[PDB]
């Protein structure tokens, strides 16, 4: 419109009034009923050769809407989207910048993929290889910090993308057997927030003689990021008395801009670069996480996360459309967001390990398709992006499956995994922990389809006064991820799979989810007030300082902070 | 009922003329501006300007409050009366911080203010005993570490508090040395993890749990017990020495072993979610802290509370929040709230607000169960400022419209002001605090974005529609007296939306179904792992999709 790179908007579709039928349709059949149908469940089960498992028969569809949906992915042209995803296309088009994240974990050997004219991979590799050669002598005492001691602690500065999918696999591995013994006597802290607290927080425990830096920033200019990374220097100040020539060996970065870098004194053999076609919510299998999580865990560790997030590529870019996990999953998100109104995805990983599973997946769903215009900058007479929240089972059932379950309809996603990373299993138990915490993960998408009508209550002679409260109407939508273990390599796996459903559903919509620019305006309104508060902490009076240019809400509380912080 | 209200029919019509007009517009109304902030005695900060709200409107849910008895209700509240109709049982979280010395309040003709000072009491003892060495493990090492076991309303809250507090200078001085670890998922990874690097001999276990018969609370009570047997050498009497517990249920406490002198309880009309104020996480709290960090808490809950139970209506922070959230989620439409904590010390906040808000009214009856026209309950979600913006805030800004509750602090816990730094870190994080509500209510016009130099290409790109809303909290620090007047603020708020609703905000019905379903699949899967077949487990009875990925899981585990 005119070469635009998917011209039929979504309401142009030929399936997009079939598909408006289907709704209207869906919406008269409970889920208790679609579920008595054994052939149609059987068909909306996926298990790749590779160990994932998609059950996604707890959802308002029968085969017929199931063939409409395929058909719009197609008229979407979503295939051939990712071809142009993977040949290296500038797909991100308000920015003019290709979208790789999949060029970082294709292995050595790979078919070439050019971005103006260079094979990216050749630098792909070689960031890769310093990674690995610089993990293992940090590791192993080859280099040692500025007195000389092994450096146990590292502490990773970085906002946003440059630490959310980083946490998330490193709390994924923590526990594993042998993630475990490599990572043994070995600590990292996550630095991300400007509140000086969080600085006190990266630096407690930590003898700076054993401690390494690592400063993760694309653009090497992030407020909060450069701040940060600044104190923990005065850090290192004030431990070796001022002497700058001790800071060197303890700082190294992961960027994209090395004029940065280098004015910060960080010099090349000390940076680890990545590529501006790498979004932040899409880095953590760049430099950005392999690095701190090479420096945790071993290389070793880290490449087969890369193989995993690889496999799950592979998948994405040739199973056909109606085998195609990621394609699946984003078709169906958005038939509950788009076309059944719903706004929110539960994200209910079982597994601790997961803790910072929907965290990542928060970032990288809402900053992604959070949007309200097409690539080509049409207004979408339609919200988008769902809300990506959750917390892992069994510990959100206590927290508000409540309302999952009684009040708003929350489509949900649950993951789990087949065997512990630390089983239990006590002599006198029924069952082992791991089967406990399974028979919930089963459990809960049965509850939240068939739900328990008042006549099942009755039978079983609740009284009637309680009955309404006691009414579970069902009818609510889940899939059921499942994995044999939490291995480095299905970590991986599970990453990739929601870096191309993310992908599919801007797709479908015709958005850019590899931009951002929703982020700027914040940014620039706090260096306006960076500005005021400087000037009024200076002794400037209100008249001076610029706050006059403010509303007048922010001016009275303005002056209630400054007063209150004098 | 709520439309039956005459407030109702006018708010509906409020709704109406706001949608037609845009916050940067009602925003340069100095006198409306002026008269959407509170602030009271005891720091509390409360801006609701960037409210799609006139003065007329404000009236009108002021009005709309007292035709639904929002007032009367607090009244039952606070006496004792037993306002959660389908248990049958009073709410009096508030009685658990009422100092020694208040009014008695009555349930079934008792002052349970005597019970809840003889727990506070033998908590004060008992953690000043632990923390000084006069209670010692069985082999008489000084404890100095906890494994808390409890999940949902069970640690969420404590979870918070006790992260609000670990860098807070004195908090700190007390805390060092000492180590707590909350051991809540039934997954045993996190069991693993809470026994990583303590020592059997210099930790003390926590076992909370009302009823004393939750499943993953009790078997995580099991299996830690069992490492403590490993640990001695299976010597029962080593145990004792190890745990207390906190709960109502005295006859599953003693059964499980732990006798009375071990055991802080609470009440059946502590609400889980409503609980941290209670011995669930006074005690935790205590022995990480001190007592006096615990009861200086205390004090600030309860400050809140004298203000919910005497400020006029709109003056009442509670009210005025709650019927803010109400205006945006039932006239509105607008289903979730972002809490926005600009406070590492509030990591977990928003996790516990989460808890609170959407187990109370995440609900589609009335008390007396007329079933609902509308949703009620919003969603919850966040995480601390400034990591939020460079996670969801895009969708915020320019995405779906979400109501944002931003919160924050006048001073830090570990202020840093740099020589060649412009503003000291506090100053910085704050600048985003005061910036990112403006940037919600403005935005910035194609207009504006021509006269910047914008290509045309990229205005529509670059667009912020504005006109979302947002609430403003500034409390002067992140003491604990201030920590327990933002929670109480949100317990009350939480209480309020339900009454507006009629809705019960303090049962849990909705938790049973899953409950009961995975008994049977436990049942299932021992007979699955002792042998017996598929026809022969009981799995036949379940709906095929669940029959295959039970095989498919059995496979790939055996
Ligand atoms: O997708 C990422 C977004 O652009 C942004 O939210 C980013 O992840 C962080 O701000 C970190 O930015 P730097 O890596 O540039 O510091
Ligand atoms: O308000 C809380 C709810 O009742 C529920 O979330 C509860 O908090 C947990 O299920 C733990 O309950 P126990 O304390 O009985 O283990
Ligand atoms: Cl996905």
């Amino acid at each position: 419109g005119p070469g635009s790179m998917a011209p039929t908007q979504l309401e142009q579709c030929a399936s997009h009034g079939k598909l408006l039928q289907e709704k209207k349709k869906l919406e008269k059949l409970h889920l208790r009923d679609l579920l008595k149908d054994e052939a149609r469940n059987d068909l909306l089960i996926r298990s790749t050769d590779q160990g994932v498992y998609l059950d996604f028969s707890r959802q308002k569809i029968t085969l017929e809407t199931l063939q409409h949906l395929v058909n719009l992915a197609h008229e979407r042209q979503v295939p051939a989207m990712v071809k142009r995803m993977f040949s290296g296309e500038k797909i991100n088009q308000t920015e003019n910048r290709a979208v790789l994240h999949v060029a970082l974990r294709m292995p050595e050997g790979s078919e070439p993929v050019h971005v103006d004219g260079k094979n990216v991979l050749d630098e792909v590799h070689a960031v890769l290889r310093r990674i690995r050669v610089f993990s293992e002598k940090v590791r192993s005492g080859e280099i040692r910090g500025h007195t000389g001691k092994k450096l146990v602690n590292v502490i990773s500065i970085g906002i946003g993308g440059s630490y959310l999918g980083t946490e998330f696999v490193h709390l994924a591995l923590a526990a594993e057997g042998y993630a475990a013994e490599k990572a043994h006597g070995r600590q990292i802290h996550f630095l991300a927030n400007v509140d000086p607290v969080d600085v006190w927080l990266a630096e407690r425990g930590f003898d700076p003689e054993e401690t390494l830096v690592v400063v993760i920033s694309k653009t090497f200019t992030t407020a909060e990021t450069m701040m940060n990374a600044r104190s923990v220097r005065d850090w290192y100040l004030h431990h070796y008395k001022g002497d700058e020539r001790a800071l060197g060996a303890h700082f190294c970065a992961v960027s994209t801009n090395l004029d940065g870098t280098s004015k910060f004194g960080i010099q090349s053999d000390r940076v680890f670069g990545f590529w501006d076609w790498v979004g932040g919510r899409y880095s953590v299998t760049s430099a950005v996480g392999i690095l701190p999580l090479a420096l945790q865990y071993g290389y070793d560790v880290a490449q087969e996360f890369l193989n995993g997030a690889h496999a799950m590529d592979v998948h994405f870019k040739t199973a056909e459309l109606a085998d195609n996990l990621p394609m699946l999953m984003g078709l169906i998100s958005v038939w509950n967001a788009t076309f059944f109104g719903y706004s929110n995805v539960a994200v209910l990983p079982y597994a601790q390990a997961l803790l910072r599973f929907p965290a990542h997946i928060q970032q990288l769903t809402m900053e992604s398709n959070g949007k309200r215009v097409t690539m080509d900058g049409k207004t979408l007479d339609f919200d988008v992006g769902e809300i990506f929240f959750g917390e892992p089972g069994t510990n959100g059932q206590h927290s508000f499956y409540q309302l999952i379950h009684q009040g708003r309809v929350i489509p949900a996603e649950f993951i789990g995994f087949c065997k512990s990373q630390r089983a239990i299993k006590l002599k006198e138990e029924p069952v082992s922990n791991h089967d406990e915490l399974m028979s919930n993960f089963f459990a809960q998408p049965d509850a939240l389809a068939f739900g328990k009508t008042p006549e099942e209550l009755r039978k079983e002679g609740i009284p009637e006064k309680l009955v309404p409260h006691k009414t579970f109407p069902g009818d609510r939508p889940s899939c059921m991820l499942l994995f044999p273990e939490i291995s480095p390599f299905h970590i991986g796996q599970l990453l990739a799979l929601y870096e191309h459903r993310v992908a599919v559903e801007g797709w479908l919509w015709g958005i850019n989810s590899f931009d951002q620019w929703g982020v700027e305006l914040g940014k620039v309104l706090a260096k306006g007030v960076r500005g005021i508060l400087q000037k009024r902490r200076e002794g400037k009076a209100p008249h001076e300082s610029g706050q006059s240019e403010l509303c007048s809400s922010t001016r009275k509380i303005l002056e209630h902070y400054v007063q209150q912080s004098k």
